[PDB]
């Protein structure tokens, strides 16, 4: 087992694979004609995994049109057979192409085995799975005879126009998740995954198409993004974004969407459907476990160098636990070479590198801990430990996606004015480490709107199916005026 | 209101209706080729409300090719366009249709206002209306991902041979329950009416194909009941018999049908879904409220003649209160020829019974026994008393308005229990105020009725016999 | 009953009604200070029915701010008590207010007292009861202990910042509705009705204040609609624009809310929930009933002079049943102005739409086309005939008593139904018998409306868009 996964590392790693585009079923590869990006192993980078053919204009303008050729039959295909193709993806990839799958996220995205199992493989598996349970309820309509005599029948239709996914690096999941959910509800789909993701990203798209995908349902283009994007959105059809990535390109997305949308290049107003990250917090109060809370803090911010959308990077600690508190984690930390794993790539390298050499020269920045960084090998900077001496210093509030923890303390006493500080201060995630009862109620309320999701006692790391259909009802009258 | 339904009387009564075959959605009329049936009022039986098309031995040959033809089109046409045919027919007779389908019920079949209004309007309606709601509930049938890992779906598929219907005089509403159930859940069907609602049964068809039926779906063929369904049964893609009527009639059918199955002429085993009648009873305990009896057992006896499949005919009385019970019960029916028999064949029937009860040592004519046949097939409330339980009047059918009463001594109830247990029932009744009589006639009389009532008269799912189960289970893991 | 209607009416037409702002919780009158709009009678336009305060920016800012100020102790205050003021408004209006009520509808927005009591009783009441219902289905959520162990609980919070509510005059229910669905979830709200709905808008929000809404929960802001929204826009803490009304007017206000957005001036992402217009088509198969698909049509097209966003103005005909459908439509309006436009400014339009269609080679008006604005603003009903499918008149909303009609070759019925697909609708209508062709225009037209409607007049969760869940999740476990 573990064999097989050292021969699917050792495939790869052999050689650099020639990722094509995927339009209307066939392979597309460079021929000559188109660039070629080159993703590497982070941890390597001198290692090439592949070369990703990049997309064209025309690529694009023929992606566009093989999903709005193959959408009438794609809505008609029987929703049972649409699920079987996805179920049969979930499943294929959980056996058969189990090690391949392990092996092209761990080395495309720099995760380690585990890391890559629970994403490229429970959770893909996980997406597919419960959108289909989930679909399958939503279409469980009967037709129905009302009060006054009509002949009712409610049906789910998917948007009109074409849905673009843009997929991030992090999680091979959450490329299944923007490409699946739509599709399984009658949608085709253009798809531009992440450049540092295109592995692991061709691989589920080659997938889909063996568990029976139909030509031009989805269509995998790899490219320049701002390119590839600005042609996607020309199109008339675009009927909806789905996204998941930074809050800077989802700004520039939507706002190139918008001006479409004013200037009426839209047959239809397009649906906007993006999850961004946020700078999630750990709020400790002096009734807390602090060893609990020490290990919870450490595995929500350090666990894939703080790459997920829900890492925490922020943490409020009372005075009067704050040296225990932060003596525990360095501790740990020098316990567990000195990088838990690489970052995805030179630019997030380069900024995290700016990160830690501008807080030596902010005053009111103090480097508790790491900083350590080194390109020569692969992108790896360690964790790090930055004291604020304000709440509302920049550090607290950045996003940085790396493993950088920015923490602030505050006198035990004004712990109820800390949640009205963060509360006041655009979070995705939040938690409080705390036993006294009246304490949580407390953050709990004043946090309400500060994260979508607040975890008491756990790391802040821890339906949507209905915004790719509209319902339309059909009455029938048999009364003759 | 009134004016509405005189007109429609004068209407059909001023002359006579051809009424054709309906084979593939065209009307097929006599052409001076076919037979004709007089359909004329039992009440005036001078009096002829139409003129019947009998279907030919070919005839049927191209109703049960319609059928086969349309088969395809039919069960691929969804379930909400399928129920919105039936819908709509309910409404258009509910409405538009009212004072005519009431008009040719009354005329055609005997019924007073009452009784067609409750049978073509009100049950007809409530059949098409609930079968749509149970046949939503069997459809709504979502794929599951089982605990194996298995992606499961089940699907109800119609049968796949054709569904001969041979509906009964007696309610409009049972032919539209005959042809309505198979069809909604995707069945093609083949319909001969009974000679003697062939008006309003005619209407039921006109008014399903203004309401969309598609051509060949139902095809309606009066004629010869024996030659029409010899020709119907010659068929190897005969599927299923749906059937309302008197016992020996299907048993005949029965009988060609499994004869038809032993011989190997049919691609599949038919079907038989057959509602036959039964001697049902009203059984009276000394301690009943004899008032609420006497008139339960009016109503359920006389009630359109007693011509229906739960009708009362026998009626078990203690002696203590069988004086009091028939005094007011006679009195009563005094106080008030309630409606016409449906035709001469029932009517002579009747008139042996009455007449032959006259000559029997163990029968006494009570009350009535009057007849005359001059206008109409008239019929007047007979009440017979047995001097033995067994007599044959207790047990024999004779969809009359004819009742048996046997007399028993008041300490013998328990006895009598079981002398009905232990002596073919559709429904019955006890009438009774003790708990304990009430239950032990509830337990010992469990398979003497399928419809038990308890102070009641005895006069007061189905669409899964026409589908069939199919499973597709699809499996992801390689070997 | 219409003696207690009738003094409501003479009440209102007796003089004139200051009508104030309400901001939270006080009426705010000009003062000599604010401009006013003369809210007047469309029937009768030299009548004024009300005087209307104009919100100044300051007022504006002034309703921004008492919105906020009340947020908490609004989402705070239990859904109990939520619903209960609206649930009590609603039977405030069906009851005690019901004359007044009907009597403001009916003068200030041109309906007769049936359109007005199903507007601003029934509808409006209806909004409020099945908003009570569905939400407390919503907040119906009980905490529960995972698989994993971990103990969670969701709940849904209102949106962080006020709701802007833009509201249309031809519905007081619409105005219930567009204040009512968010304020019940815990949002506070700035409304700006619209002008010619002033007088019964008002008596709602007088209404909700008996019923006891808190001060600055929903804030009354009439005023220029332009100024108005531009000041509210220019808040900070804008979170959702609650709209109904014109495409036109929705495409403005979506224009300026993304340039705020991009500009970067709010601190969400606000929602834009709106409900615009729609060019809605009868179609007419040659199968069809025509009597019932000619006064559907005058139904759906005229009711309300085709003021209602689900008004059929467009209808597509069979050559050969177009003259029987005609002349039964046009002999039926002559049987019978049947009330006015809202205001001059639709009256013009309108005018301009007749006029235009008589200088058109393409078009041609086979009825109506007369309006008068001496007394009220009364146009009547109106059919023009365009030679082509895609007649600018086939595709342009004209809000008004006026129907296009297209007659088709009745062979070129799925081309017809293509030529619909391919070429913005809220409602649509079929009008046949043959089940074929219903299926296949339902098919064929499954985006040209939201609501498709099978031989019925095309004029026959919204509470999610308005709250955000927030989960909380609870593990025991020490590492
Ligand atoms: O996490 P993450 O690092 O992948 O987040 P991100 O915002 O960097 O990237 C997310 C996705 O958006 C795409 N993207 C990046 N920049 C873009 C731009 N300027 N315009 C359009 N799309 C763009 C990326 O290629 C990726 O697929
Ligand atoms: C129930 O309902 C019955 C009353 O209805 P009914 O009088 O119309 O009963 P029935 O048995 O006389 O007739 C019912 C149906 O069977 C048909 N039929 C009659 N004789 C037939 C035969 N020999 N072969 C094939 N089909 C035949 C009739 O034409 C009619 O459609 C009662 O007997 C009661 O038990
Ligand atoms: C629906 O309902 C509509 C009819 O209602 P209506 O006539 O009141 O429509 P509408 O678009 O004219 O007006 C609706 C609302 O928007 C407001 N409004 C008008 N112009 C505006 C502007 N330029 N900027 C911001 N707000 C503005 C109005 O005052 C009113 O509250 C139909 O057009 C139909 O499509």
């Amino acid at each position: 087992d573990w064999d097989l996964l050292r021969a699917s590392l050792m495939k790869f790693k052999s050689s650099s694979l020639e990722v094509p585009l995927v339009i209307n079923g066939e392979r597309i590869y460079d021929n000559n004609e188109r660039a070629l990006f080159p993703q590497t192993n982070p941890a390597n980078h001198q290692q090439v995994l592949a070369n990703v053919t990049q997309a064209t204009e025309k690529d694009v303008m023929n992606a566009v049109k093989a999903a709005k050729d193959a959408k009438k039959d794609w809505y008609n295909l029987p929703f049972y057979d649409r699920s079987a193709i996805f179920l049969k993806a979930a499943d294929l990839i959980s056996t058969k192409y189990r090690y391949d799958m392990l092996a092209a996220t761990m080395l495309g995205q720099g995760k380690n085995v585990y890391q890559a199992e629970i994403d490229c493989i429970t959770e893909l598996s996980d997406f597919f799975r419960y959108y289909v349970k989930y679909a399958s309820d939503l279409y469980a309509q009967q037709p129905v005879e009302s009060a006054d005599g009509t002949w009712n029948k409610a049906e789910y239709r998917p948007l009109e126009g074409f849905v673009y996914a843009v997929s991030p690096f992090n999680f091979t999941a959450i490329a299944a998740n923007l490409i699946g959910a739509p599709a399984l509800m009658g949608n085709t789909v253009v798809w531009k995954p992440s450049q540092t993701a295109a592995l692991s990203n061709y691989l589920l798209m080659t997938v889909l198409e063996e568990a029976g995908l139909p030509k031009g349902v989805i269509n995998f283009i790899p490219g320049d993004p701002v390119q590839v994007t600005d042609q996607v959105l020309a199109d008339k059809d675009f009927g909806a974004l789905h996204f998941t990535g930074s809050t800077n390109v989802f700004k520039s997305l939507y706002g190139k969407i918008q001006s479409g949308v004013v200037e009426g290049k839209y047959r239809d107003y397009p649906r906007i459907i993006g999850e961004t990250g946020g700078k999630n917090f750990h709020l400790v109060h002096p009734s807390a476990n602090i060893s609990h809370a020490v290990l919870s803090t450490i595995r929500g911010t350090f666990e894939f160098q703080g790459q997920k959308c829900s890492a925490a990077s922020r943490l409020y600690l009372p005075e009067s636990k704050s040296e225990e508190f932060l003596s525990d984690m360095f501790g740990i930390l020098q316990s567990q070479r000195g990088f838990m794993g690489p970052v995805i790539h030179e630019q997030s390298f380069d900024k995290l590198v700016k990160v830690i050499e501008d807080a030596k020269k902010d005053p009111e920045l103090e480097i508790l801990y790491g900083g350590q960084y080194d390109k020569s090998q692969g992108w790896f900077v360690g964790p790090t430990v930055i004291k604020a001496k304000r709440p509302d210093h920049p550090y607290m509030s950045t996003e940085f996606f790396g493993p950088i923890l920015t923490v602030y303390e505050y006198p035990d006493t004004e712990f109820n004015e800390i949640c009205d500080i963060i509360d006041n201060t655009y979070a995705l995630t939040g938690a409080i480490f705390a036993k006294d009862r009246k304490a949580i109620e407390y953050a709990d309320e004043k946090l309400k709107f500060s994260a979508g999701n607040f975890y008491i006692n756990d790391k802040c790391t821890g339906n949507i199916l209905s915004r790719f259909v509209s319902i339309r009802n059909t009455k029938e009258n048999f009364y003759e005026l």
